[PDB]
């Protein structure tokens, strides 16, 4: 398999490319897709390092960190559409 740095590096540049759409966006439809490409990806790719990564290595636990920003960030943007699904709704 890929080496977990050549992972993680994708899945960083992956996901920074879809949480910049979904905040570019205006529409609501294409922010949930957007988020759902991230989420579905980040899932993937996140859950299957085990298999590849056993620790000890500065790049990957510094790549790791940072995904977990960029998942933050993504859970905020998924809460914030959520809040406007929710005020149509309503």
């Amino acid at each position: 398999s890929n080496a977990p740095v050549t992972e993680l590096t994708r899945l960083k540049e992956y996901m920074e490319d879809q949480i910049a759409k979904a905040k570019e966006s205006s529409s609501l439809t294409a922010q949930l897709k957007f988020l759902e490409n991230a989420h579905t990806e980040h899932f993937v790719k996140m859950g299957s390092l085990t298999t590849i990564y056993k620790g000890g290595s500065e790049v990957v636990d510094r790549l790791k960190i940072e995904i977990r920003s960029l998942y933050e960030e993504m859970l905020e943007l998924k809460d914030k559409c959520r809040d406007q699904i929710q005020q149509y709704e309503t």
